[PDB]
């Protein structure tokens, strides 16, 4: 489904595994930016991605979590 979670990727996502079980580890950043990382599990195991917003953060991981798993790398 979509549009309501960022778009491209999470539809992406959401539609080849509509079954990802995604984690939030911990909020920080370089003082002038906030940045958190989301670990996102696809299969048995979690893929992590970093962005300044939890929601980039998410979208970063299961972005490359099923294209990894599609493709690769």
């Amino acid at each position: 489904p979509g549009p309501v979670l960022p778009k491209n990727a999470l539809m992406q996502l959401n539609e080849i595994k509509p079954g990802l079980q995604y984690m939030l580890l911990s909020q920080t950043g370089p003082v002038h930016a906030p940045l958190f990382v989301m670990s996102v599990e696809v299969n048995g195991q979690v893929f992590e991605g970093s962005g300044p917003t939890k929601k980039k953060a998410k979208l970063h991981a299961a972005e490359k979590a099923l294209r990894s798993f599609v493709q690769f790398p």
